[PDB]
């Protein structure tokens, strides 16, 4: 794609506003929609086999943008350009319940609040015009994953650290497991992606919300993501942490992510 | 509204508190606290009783009296500072203490979550219900979307509400809705767990511009002011282990101009 | 007070420590300490013994003569510009061998726990005593005689009540848990302040001479010294020290002030 | 001592490279991006720790293309921990949270965060400081042997450059302050055992590697050097014994030509 | 000292501060103190020599000079040296589960003091102690039966900062009333169980200069550095606790001042 003229004036700009819900195991319109089931441990690396469900996947959508009012006679097109966008963790709110089934911070004297939610934090999203370019890589190489989850099947030794033969694309919903793909950085010319990580099982989540915040999306260039097929590519995993029943069953509980994007016209060749 | 030329007498100062709603009566022994929390066994029997859970302040201020086109008051700037830190540094209050087992020691003080946000705006709050367990059965004295589904868990684009009445909206049920508020100003930060440090700051020095990218502060519909809050400071623990939500009132200084509508 | 020009023999700077008042007596063995802190049983019976919560350090500063024209409608009043203030004594805190609890009491061993727990710390400097709200964790707490507090303040007192103003006008006698900076006043002073708490907690404070804070409003205007008083205010409780009896006290640090003043005219 | 004149302009060109993590198991078998099983010494006196048990640092050399002489200078890069998705497995053989119960999620990967890289115009320079002088080293490392009590603190004479992949410990050496004029580097350090890791990723960063004279490195004999290490903390078996886990590092460094004397 | 225009011209210095933390330097436990021991009560303290940490410092000469000249410290870098040693976690450390002998090492972990001073004389110093009744070992540079007011601030307690790793850290912090011509930094991080937090760089540089635009002037052509570098604590197998240090790089750079 050769870059050319933005266009400007009150036609040439439009916004967009999704969300995607998370994917942590449960099935959707089920009474634990947003939670994985319970997890369970392998006692070695060569008997491991996670149960579907039990670990998060990614959530993605491609969004079919406006119709662009292209020029039937010119050797150019028009491309919808993504400038900025504002991203918000949806639902804060609800981990302020210390009520709702969960281990007692005085469990031997049957007292106190609940423990609510707790330990890692996982929080990545991506704006990008073409699905998101993925890297394999994993804790365990002979982990075997379900027939359910999409991965690169008896990996072998170098998918614990960077193999250049192990990539992927986001091409599916709540199907890649979060812990076998991440960004790839040797690619992603035309999305934008941010991530963070926090670990533990017992560590406070943290996590801000506001209306205020805008992220610019253009590279060094003053390039935005350009959404080929007039689609623009969300992607997200958004892990809280950890829910802890009374017999110390763990589930992995997420929140749905917010998206508004602004895209402008861009002529390209 | 479609909105024209600032007018340069224009310029008017409102301040305002909002007391916490942490669920005790007012007037009463444990007002800014909630009731000592139950926890249920299981998400199909959970009904967490009136008193044991925080909810929303929220308040309408009178503004000014104004008026082809309309005069509007527009909130350009606002300062808010979470009062009465001071009263954190209480460690012989009914406290558990730090050595239980000896019968020594300071109390162990406020501990846990910290849930602040607030909320400027010309109309009410846009919420979005959201809650932990679908199934949760919450008290008469609540307003909330009953029977709400599997889908109230994450989100579902049908679960709305407003922010029209104090000390009634669940915390634990409504968030702010990024779908809609473009005519308020929302912030907020949750801090996790329950033996977590309270970390609060003050200062009459901050100032926060509510002016959009496009220059235009919340404009006040039929002349009100609309401020919302939720100020959880952490968990109050009795030598019994039960423990309680301690909450916090909220200052609002906020500035507004008069500005021309179509 | 009507602002008019600032003059720029325009410009003076005053240095200043307050000490802490954490509770036991000044120029005895437990100086900078509370004595250690008894707990309530229940919210109706709360009765601290004086000594064993912090109070808040204040005093008024006298500044230079200002050199007055005697025929001017105007008069010169000193105004804060900007400061420096510093925790001082943070070296202090590597003792881990005087009396404190070891990290390993079973075994008798390893290095004291040193201080630790909730840290407040807030400075305030103004042309007026510092406003101040009331607000208590429990209303029904009797203080003792030697404090300054509301009595019987109600339950409302837990909460915000527009009814309960003080101002700041002694030092070592308004109790840290009692009293804060009321937000509707201080028009005329700039205050800071920033709890953590905990009991377990580490300690975080940075000291260095390279800091200045403009203590100048929105409208370019510093605190103006009425009666040509500059007024000082600040808690720093650092933490808690626990004896090997796990009896636990306060510890408290004293803050420095550097205050740049000009003249200012006003009518 | 080499004279720096004009930058040229063909003149622009970018490389990407993957520096793998040592942490001592070997490559291409079961245990690659970790260290064995940490075993500790009762004294400073009898503290000989295996190889493959500690973590060493990552190099590499990449080969520019071939060039008053010109020379490639790096202006900027970006980098990026990868794999950090791999930290959210909880299921893989670990102690659960709750082990008395046989119940909860594995503990993941807590404890120290040691994260650093350099990127230079010849290898990075080298301080020899180790917590234990009397630590003996496998063969395997390499190591100042006998640097006596000196080498605990600052030795002026405790001196190298990081001339191979995966055998200078990470406990033994680190960047040379008093030295480096060709290279920058950054590291952090977050200690404990139990400590959370905190790892962001993002390819919208980008770090300018111009000094204070707009000089960035200058690649002698047309190589650009990059090095790292990217101990992201420890994994805890079932029966309590502890590895050091690492990650892969991504490196984008843009060059330009320089004309030098 | 009143100051006239800049001015060959620019000199850069580059020096280390190794750790005073106690244990005598070429021996085994360099850069360590040895195991700290613990009083019963305030009036019977006495700290054992070699058990706490003294500040480092040392006077750099300058190229001599000499309407007077003097060199004029303008900015620095500095950097705590060696955070790579603290990946060890198998010399001697009491491990993780100590009831199953297993695990690494707990390695270096509790309370951080770090700070540096850049002057043209000594640090300035205050006199402040948690116990006024401590007793200070002969070896020590302390002010004796200081008194009750030594707790908090009390204006006569004042010394400057003479002699390399004799003065106390728990007994001297820099004073704010003076040291116009030093500039100092620190920050304290406490605790016994706190992770250590360093960062190391060699792309920062602090610039020294003043609200006036004057950096230190060095009195009889003397660069004066002083620091402190408290990581944490070593643990032993038997829960014997040192303090560890680490060694501190300056790099200096210096302009000529014209002063009367
Ligand atoms: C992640 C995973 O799947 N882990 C499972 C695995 O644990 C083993 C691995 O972590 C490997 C990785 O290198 O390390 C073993 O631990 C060994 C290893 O560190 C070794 C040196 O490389 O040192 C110790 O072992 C000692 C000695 O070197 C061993 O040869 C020896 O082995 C003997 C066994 O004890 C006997 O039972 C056997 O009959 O004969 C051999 C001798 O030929 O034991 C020495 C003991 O000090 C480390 O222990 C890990 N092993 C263990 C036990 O943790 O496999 C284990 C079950 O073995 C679990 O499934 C674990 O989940
Ligand atoms: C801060 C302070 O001073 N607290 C002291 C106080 O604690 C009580 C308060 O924290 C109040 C605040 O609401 O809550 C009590 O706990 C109750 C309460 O939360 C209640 C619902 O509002 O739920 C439980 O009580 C159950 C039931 O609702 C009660 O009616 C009941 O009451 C019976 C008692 O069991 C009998 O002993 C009594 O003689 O008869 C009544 C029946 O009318 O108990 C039910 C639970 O078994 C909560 O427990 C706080 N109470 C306690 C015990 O913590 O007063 C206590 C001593 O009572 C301490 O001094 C505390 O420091
Ligand atoms: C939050 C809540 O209301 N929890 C109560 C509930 O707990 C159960 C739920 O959390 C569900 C969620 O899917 O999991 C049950 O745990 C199961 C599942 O994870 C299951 C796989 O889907 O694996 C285990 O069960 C297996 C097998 O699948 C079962 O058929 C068999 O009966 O037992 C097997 C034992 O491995 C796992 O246990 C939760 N059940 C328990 C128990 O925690 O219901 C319980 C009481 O039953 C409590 O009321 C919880 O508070
Ligand atoms: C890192 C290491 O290898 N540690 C092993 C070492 O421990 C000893 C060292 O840590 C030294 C460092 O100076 O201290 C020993 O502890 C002693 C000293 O601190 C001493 C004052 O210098 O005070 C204590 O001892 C007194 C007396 O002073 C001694 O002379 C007398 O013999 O014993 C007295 C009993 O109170 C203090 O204990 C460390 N010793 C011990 C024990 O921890 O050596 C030990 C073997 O002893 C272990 O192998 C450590 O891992
Ligand atoms: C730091 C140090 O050297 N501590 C040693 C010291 O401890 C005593 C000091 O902490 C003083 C400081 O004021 O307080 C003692 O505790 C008392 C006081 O808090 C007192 C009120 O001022 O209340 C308690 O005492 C009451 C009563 O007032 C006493 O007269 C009566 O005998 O006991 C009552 C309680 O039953 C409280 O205990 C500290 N005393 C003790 C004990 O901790 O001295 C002790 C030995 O006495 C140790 O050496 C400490 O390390
Ligand atoms: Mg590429
Ligand atoms: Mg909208
Ligand atoms: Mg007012
Ligand atoms: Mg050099
Ligand atoms: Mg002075």
């Amino acid at each position: 794609i050769e870059v050319l003229a933005v266009r400007t004036g009150p036609d040439s700009i439009t916004e967009i506003e999704a969300y995607l819900n998370p994917r942590m195991g449960q099935p959707q319109n089920e009474d634990f929609y947003g939670f994985s089931d319970n997890v369970t441990v392998s006692d070695d690396f060569g008997s491991d086999a996670p149960p579907w469900k039990q670990f998060p996947c990614y959530s993605t959508a491609r969004i079919s943008l406006p119709m662009l009012n292209q020029d039937m006679t010119s050797d150019t097109i028009l491309m919808w350009e993504a400038i900025s966008c504002r991203t918000e963790v949806m639902g804060v709110n609800m981990l302020t319940n210390v009520h709702s089934a969960q281990k007692r911070v005085y469990e031997n004297d049957r007292e106190g609040t609940g423990i609510g939610v707790e330990g890692m934090g996982y929080h990545m999203f991506a704006i990008g015009g073409e699905p998101l370019e993925l890297q394999f890589m994993v804790f365990n190489h002979r982990a075997t994953y379900p027939a359910e989850a999409t991965v690169i099947k008896n990996p072998g030794a170098s998918s614990q650290v960077f193999d250049p033969n192990l990539k992927g694309t986001l091409t599916a919903d709540g199907v890649f497991p979060v812990e076998a793909w991440g960004p790839d950085p040797f690619k992603n010319e035309n999305t934008r992606y941010f991530g963070q990580y926090t670990g533990g099982t017992q560590t406070p989540p943290v996590l801000t919300f506001t209306n205020t915040q805008t992220t610019i999306l253009l590279d060094e260039n003053g390039v935005g993501p350009l959404c080929k097929g007039d689609g623009l590519f969300l992607s997200c995993a958004d892990i809280v942490g950890f829910f802890t029943q009374h017999n110390k069953k763990m589930s992995f509980r997420g929140l749905p992510r917010y998206f508004r994007v602004t895209l402008r016209k861009r002529v390209v060749k």
